[PDB]
């Protein structure tokens, strides 16, 4: 570590300093996506038990439903609209069961796998610019020699050399910081693109709620006035 | 008991069997109602848990939101789309808690109340009509009995009891008959209320499901939001392997 290593460093390294935040952020990223992983594989498996409760409540329902069916006056319509009303919400259970099918199989699992290769593919960008970087440096730490001894033998009575390996250096940064800003922007789009199934699937589970309102509204109209008997 | 009263009989017969048919099955309905209660209840537990789970997955869901946020370009703008998704989310789960709620509060509490209630009064029913059914049958063995008298006391032809018995043994046999009716009539009514009772508690069952399908209901209006904000993250995400006119500074 000489005067001269200094300040060549301190010149190369404020061009190549951007990219060590950029790389330092995603290796610092790997907790939140990994805690993220977990708690989502939480919920999949919470609903995934939701699921089978659903399903043995519907049953339950369908023979509340029937016992209604088979009664005698009114009651057999009240039943017959429960039976409507139970079939929507065994639609809504299919739905659900393709929503947490999407999470697990969309999400959670893919983002797992993806996990590894991003760890690899940050560790393998900071070393390939390391290798470019200071062999970059070496390479102008020994222009800059040959163009000291140049110039204190001609005072005894290359230049332009060293600030093209600046201006080399300069763009060589450029580029490794447009690459570590698509990696950067890619980690999200790729978890994107794993959410997006997740998340049609939830708005196609909420749309069969639609059906509930018209047999909410007969159910009402076939229990009105329990006084007394119908027609 | 002539042929009009016998036909009379036989009605009392018909609607008497249905009574003891619709108590009959009130009373072997238990069972259905019981699992009914059960399986909510089962139901609703998972989904104390789901909510629970629902929460911290959103939480580590706006931790990977802020990370996006907090870095450069058009990265900080899918950050806060996700932020975006990621509150929408948080009313989804409240109303699911709400959904939840009402599920315990006005279903399945109530309607477990509700089984001994509905016991008791089936079993009042049936001992109102039993009693009931006792007088009105008393009261005919009464007038059957009066118009023994009179027909035992009209076979003496002798004092002229024919001008002015048999008018009288006309009015007993009238009043036996109208005491026939008098059971037909109770038992119509106690066919009536038990029908009432029998269709009333599926009446209190959907009164006490409906304001559970409301809070289902009031989730159509997150729909919306999601696929607006679905649209958002796909239009920020396009050609991930290229720099955004957005990261270009």
């Amino acid at each position: 570590a000489g005067h001269m290593e200094a300040v060549i460093e301190k010149e190369c390294s404020a061009l190549g300093g951007l990219f060590q935040t950029i790389i330092s952020d995603m290796k610092g990223s790997y907790p939140v996506w990994e805690d993220f992983i977990n708690k989502a594989g939480k919920l999949q498996s919470q609903l995934r038990t939701t699921v089978v409760a659903a399903a043995a409540f519907l049953d339950a329902f369908q023979k509340v439903a029937d016992m209604a069916t088979n009664t005698r006056g009114g009651t057999r319509e009240i039943g017959s609209a429960l039976t409507r009303m139970c079939m929507r919400h065994r639609s809504i259970e299919a739905k659900l069961r393709q929503f947490s099918s999407a999470l697990i199989d969309c999400l959670i699992n893919p983002l797992q796998e993806q996990m590894e290769e991003w760890k690899k593919v940050a560790n393998q960008l900071d070393k390939d610019h390391a290798k470019e970087y200071k062999k970059a440096r070496q390479e102008i730490k020994k222009k800059s020699s040959d163009t000291l001894k140049l110039q204190k033998k001609a005072k005894k009575v290359a230049l332009q050399d060293v600030n093209d390996k600046y201006l080399l250096l300069e763009e060589t940064e450029k580029q490794a910081v447009r690459k570590a800003l698509i990696e950067e922007r890619g980690r999200f789009c790729t978890f994107i693109s794993m959410l997006r199934p997740v998340i049609e699937e939830e708005i196609s589970m909420l749309g069969e709620i639609t059906h509930l309102q018209t047999i909410s509204e007969d159910l009402k109209s076939l229990t009105m006035d329990p006084h007394k008997l119908p027609s």
